[PDB]
């Protein structure tokens, strides 16, 4: 029983964020800034209802969802695309499929020990982030 992801989480590693952003067609100048940054993630979770806020000195991104309920997601200030998003549980892993113009786009987020893991996929690029609880 490790579905409770509530907390404030600080990034400690961010593997292949450059490749993930390139797969999303983020321009070089934006990648140059974004790859430098430590992200913070605040998760407010009530059962299957999630409110998430990911922050940095350069851009912030909020996404709220209920597990099992498809929603329209606009990735404002990231790659600025519209997708249909669905988050489901696979065991205690949150799995999101973002259906839209990019093939094989989604993410998976789970608790393991005292860490939050987030793997973001776009095409053949996977970015693996690890966060430690504040
Ligand atoms: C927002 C801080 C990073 C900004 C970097 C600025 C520009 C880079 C442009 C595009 C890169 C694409 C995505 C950024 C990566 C992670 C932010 C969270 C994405 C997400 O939905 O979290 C999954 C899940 O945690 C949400 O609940």
């Amino acid at each position: 029983m490790t579905r409770d992801q509530n907390g404030t989480w600080e990034m400690e590693s961010n593997e292949n964020f450059e490749g993930y952003m390139k797969a999303l067609d983020i321009d070089f100048a934006t990648r140059k800034i974004a790859v430098r940054l430590t992200q913070t993630k605040v998760i407010d979770q009530d059962g299957d209802n999630f409110k998430t806020k990911t922050t940095s000195t350069f851009r912030n991104y909020d996404v709220d969802f209920t597990v099992g309920v498809e929603f329209d997601e606009y990735t404002k200030s990231l790659d600025n695309r519209h997708v249909k998003a669905l988050v489901t549980w696979e065991g205690d892993v949150l799995v999101c499929v973002q259906k839209g113009e990019k093939e094989n786009r989604g993410w998976k987020q789970w608790i393991e020990g005292d860490k939050l893991y987030l793997e973001l996929t776009c095409g053949d690029q996977v970015c693996r982030q690890v966060f430690k609880k504040k």
